[PDB]
């Protein structure tokens, strides 16, 4: 029911809420903040502990709206998760690592969530000419004033992870990984295991194609982001579809659906503690939670392990 995140003190439910359908206006076209409002109260109603954001989901909306749903449960019984590091410049942004922008950058999430404390703070993605283990510091300052709880980075490169964890101050990492990209489990996940560094995974399930929503003849309206990826093109697509395909006998037997069995399989990594599956409305959210009683035998997690070995 609580798993603890790396060396942080955070102890959380194995399945958060990535919110950036609440509010996220700059991502999705047609998004209604009350059903995005009503997505997290079911969450936190339901059991998930973690809420994962970022400044960049809406510009700051999806915090306010976070926040607006935090004043009718108790603070501490919630864990939020947030991230900083775009910086608007003219019509569009560039990152921004340095320290001062950092620090303000937690001054005005807090305003925006309407709460004295974060419990995860992250930048969200490196920028060029900050020494990383500067910039962690600087949110290690505010670690120490109680403004956050627990530091962690996201989208950095293995040497810009050890450069920001140069003082051993990195609680939490966040990669992408999933069973058709495993390339983690060379770079990172030697260096996070070996540092109780918390892994958590970004497309765990590959814009649906792991969760065995598609066949080999499906197509997706023109303009739509996935006929871009190689994953969905040709003889790989066909081929993904079919390996996916061999899990439905192990989805029967745990009696849930593809999906839980891989999210199941990703937290039975010892690298892994938390998933965070999206999701627009509370329905498709609460379907998740069902991940988190699946247990999959030693035989299911090296066959999956088998099928999906790199290729
Ligand atoms: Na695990």
């Amino acid at each position: 029911k609580k798993a603890k995140l790396g060396k942080s003190d955070l102890q959380v439910f194995p399945i958060g809420l990535g919110t950036n359908a609440v509010g996220g206006h700059n991502l999705y076209p047609n998004l209604n903040e009350e059903t995005g409002k009503e997505l997290v109260r079911e969450a936190i109603r339901n059991g998930v502990t973690m809420l994962d954001t970022a400044y960049i989901y809406g510009i700051g909306r999806s915090e306010e709206l976070i926040g607006e749903v935090l004043r009718e449960f108790n603070r501490e019984d919630v864990v939020i998760a947030t991230k900083a590091a775009h910086r608007k410049q003219g019509n569009d942004f560039v990152f921004d690592n340095s320290p001062d922008f950092l620090k303000k950058s937690v001054d005005e999430s807090l305003k925006r969530l309407n709460t004295d404390y974060i419990d995860l703070f992250y930048i969200h993605f490196p920028d060029e000419h900050t020494p990383k283990d500067e910039a962690v510091n600087a949110l290690n300052e505010m670690k120490k004033a109680g403004k956050i709880r627990s530091i962690g980075v996201s989208n950095f490169s293995l040497e810009q992870l050890k450069e920001a964890n140069k003082d051993g101050l990195v609680d939490v990492l966040q990669g992408e990984y999933n069973l058709l990209n495993r390339e983690a489990e060379k770079t990172f996940f030697p260096y996070t295991k070996e540092h109780n560094i918390s892994f958590i995974p970004y497309f765990p399930l590959v814009s649906g194609l792991l969760a065995g929503k598609y066949t080999e003849d499906t197509t997706f309206p023109e303009g739509d982001l996935r006929n871009e990826q190689e994953h969905f093109k040709g003889e790989r697509f066909k081929e993904n579809i079919r390996k996916v395909n061999k899990l439905a006998p192990i989805a029967e037997k745990h009696n849930v659906d593809i999906p839980h069995i891989v999210l199941a399989w990703y937290l039975a990594r010892p690298e892994i503690d938390i998933l965070i599956p999206g999701a627009k409305r509370a329905d498709q959210l609460i379907d998740n939670i069902k991940t988190a009683d699946v247990t999959l035998s030693q035989e299911d997690i090296s066959f999956i392990d088998k099928l999906f070995a790199p290729g």
